[PDB]
């Protein structure tokens, strides 16, 4: 079975900072498979705020420079595996 090894953590920044949200899955799943989400959207290859990678086991969103309405509810979902946390916008 895919289980998620190291889980989301809840995150508070500055506006203008760096936020990231990281998952360590008990496989090296392709970040193909792999869906993120902020409050319910689905993160976009081309949103040019929000970075999705993937090495190994490791996933990662990455804000660059968050903003307020940026804040919210992170989802990482892949195959059966779900995972979510906050984004807090000092």
């Amino acid at each position: 079975r895919l289980e998620i090894l190291e889980l989301l953590k809840n995150a508070a920044v500055r506006a203008g900072a760096q936020a990231c949200f990281t998952c360590t899955l008990s496989e090296a799943v392709p970040v193909g498979e792999a869906s993120w989400y902020i409050n319910g959207a689905a993160v976009q290859p081309d949103d040019s705020d929000w970075t999705v990678t993937a090495d190994g086991s490791h996933h990662a969103l990455l804000l660059r420079s968050a903003q307020p309405h940026h804040a919210g509810e992170v989802t990482f979902a892949c195959r059966d595996a779900v995972a979510s946390a906050r984004l807090t916008v000092l």
